[PDB]
């Protein structure tokens, strides 16, 4: 759920529905998301259409642009704790998060993990087999992360 936003995302709907009858087209949700600072990926808004409509309607209403929304601050708010997690490993920053850099930290939090147990976690991580976890691979054993704590 969204707090405040809620009203700020109510006028983007109303400003993009021309003729106020209270549906906005495909056409119009990808304008309505870039005024409120978002760039819809082209094979995220797939799934997201069929999602909100199943009907051969092409009709977008309020609560379909709320719930597309919600996800959206949701996602950018996951990203950006994500990112600051990554900054933490990575404090070298070299761009990779090393096994050194992963032990290092683990050490100064207290954790109880061998060296082995932390290579591990580096290899299935590392899905390209430079020995070391980039953004773009942190970034996916994160959301999988997700699932466990909460
Ligand atoms: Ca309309
Ligand atoms: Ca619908
Ligand atoms: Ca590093
Ligand atoms: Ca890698």
């Amino acid at each position: 759920l969204t707090e405040d936003q809620k009203q700020e995302v109510r006028e983007a709907f109303d400003l993009f529905d021309s003729d106020g009858s209270g549906t906005i087209d495909v056409k119009e949700l990808k304008v309505a998301m870039r005024a409120l600072g978002f760039e819809p990926r082209k094979e995220e808004m797939k799934k997201m259409i069929s999602e909100v409509d199943k009907e051969a309607t092409g009709k977008i209403s309020f609560n379909d642009f709320l719930a597309v929304m919600t996800q959206k601050m949701a996602e950018k708010d996951t990203k950006e704790e994500i990112l600051k997690a990554f900054r933490l490993f990575d404090d070298d920053e070299t761009g990779k998060i090393s096994f050194k850099n992963l032990k290092r930290v683990a050490n100064e939090l207290g954790e109880s993990l061998t060296d082995e147990e932390l290579q591990e976690m580096i290899d299935e991580a590392d899905r390209d087999g430079d020995g070391e976890v980039n953004e773009e691979e942190f970034l996916k054993i994160m959301k999988k992360t997700n699932l466990y704590h909460h």
